[PDB]
Parts: C-alpha cells; structure tokens; sequence
C-alpha cells in the first residue's frame, strides 16, 4: 500500500500536525463532515493517482454508470488524435486504463482495484494516460482555457502536464474533470487562520469523488 494506503479515521491525521493551533482547529471542523481518509504517496503524481482510484471506487456494483463512463472511455483515443498524439505512442497508456475499468465492470472488488493502483508499473501506465488526455482536453479548446494560464498553451501543456511528477493547478483539474466527465470537490487546509473551505468541479455538480489538498498534496476523504 506505498501508491495508496488502508482506510485510516480521520483524526489519526492530528498527529502530522502535533502543537499547531490552526491546524488542529481545521482537522477537528473537518471530522465533522468526513469520517475517513486514504493517503497517497507524495510523488508529483498524487492528484491524478487519487482521482483516479476515487472515482473507479465509486462505480463499484453501479452497472449503468459504468456502462455510460465505459463508452466514454472508449472514445478518448479520438480526442488523443485529434490534439496530434500518435496511436502507436499512447496505445500501451490507453490499454491500461481500459483494463482497469473492465476490472470494475468484471471483479467488481475494493482489493482488486487497490491492488492496480499500488502496482507501480499498472499505476504509472494509468496516470501517464490521465496526463496525456488532460494535455489533448486542454489543446482542442485552447481559446476556452486561455484565461487560467506558460504564456501559452502549447508549451504549458508540454511542461505542466504532460511530464510525470508535475504538480497540477485548477487549469488540470477543471480540465480532467470535463474530460470525463467526473464532478469533485476539493477541501483545502492550509496554515492561515481562516475558514476551512472547499470548491467544486463543476460549481452546479453533486461530486463522486472528495480530496484533501494541504502541504501541496491531495488525499482521498469519504463523506
Ligand atoms: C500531489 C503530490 O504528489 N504532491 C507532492 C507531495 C507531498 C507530500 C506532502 C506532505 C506529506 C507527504 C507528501
């Protein structure tokens, strides 16, 4: 469990704060809406590899939803074509994500799907494929996406987005989000003594899928 981790109580993360006031205060607020947390490793990669796992977790002995979310998937090649990717360069990317969704479809389990993500060959396959449909999402609406942005977009998506280990901003995660679709809400707990606060993709959208973002990292919360 080195990619993602057991199911923990959500307190059991005061103690990576210990004798900080602010927060204490915002872990505590936080349990009162959310009862667990999933840890993901620190690699660059943490957004994508939690979203991810979240929302294939979610599906999980939903037959239509994965029916409708397959036939999305399988569509995705086109919108890679279309940006100037080649087939023969993201096929082996491409199949691995496919393979896990038919392993929801199929096996239908927790520990199958768990047992994907932490196997760090499976696992990188699937988030370098995230990376490059996020990057083709972003090129075929350039015009749309111009205003959270690299001066442009060409080479933002070159640096930012398509690289392992690059860290995510809104503009990514709007981005995957519309990509396929996946609505979620992001709690953030930084050090200011503010209020805890959180922001939905898309702002109408009742989400599938709840993260954490603190010390530039996201975790996975359940309500
Ligand atoms: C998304 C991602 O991989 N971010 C890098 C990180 C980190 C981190 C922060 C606090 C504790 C452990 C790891």
């Amino acid at each position: 469990f080195n990619l993602i981790s057991e199911k923990c109580d959500i307190l059991s993360i005061l103690r990576d704060h210990p004798e900080n006031r602010i927060y204490r205060r915002k872990i505590e607020e936080l349990s009162k809406r959310f009862t667990a947390i999933r840890k993901t490793k620190g690699d660059r990669n943490c957004f994508y590899r939690a979203l991810g796992y979240s929302y294939l977790e979610s599906l999980l002995g939903k037959s239509r939803e994965i029916f409708k979310f397959k036939e999305r998937v399988l569509q995705t090649p086109n919108d890679l074509l279309a940006a100037g990717f080649e087939e023969h360069k993201f096929r082996n990317f491409f199949n691995a994500f496919y393979s896990v969704v038919e392993l929801v479809e199929k096996d239908g389990s927790v520990s199958s799907l768990l047992k994907v993500f932490n196997d760090q060959s499976a696992s990188d396959h699937i988030v370098q494929f995230l990376r490059l449909l996020t990057s083709a999402f972003i090129r075929n609406r350039a015009d749309f996406f111009r205003h959270f942005i690299e001066m442009d977009i060409k080479d933002f998506c070159t640096h930012e987005v398509e690289p392992m280990a690059t860290e995510c901003d809104h503009i990514q995660i709007t981005a995957l989000s519309q990509a396929l679709s996946i609505a979620l809400q992001v709690e953030y707990v930084d050090e200011m003594d503010t209020a805890l606060n959180h922001h939905v993709f898309p702002e109408a959208a009742t989400p599938s899928v709840y993260l954490l973002y603190k010390t530039s990292h996201y975790n996975i919360l359940y309500a």
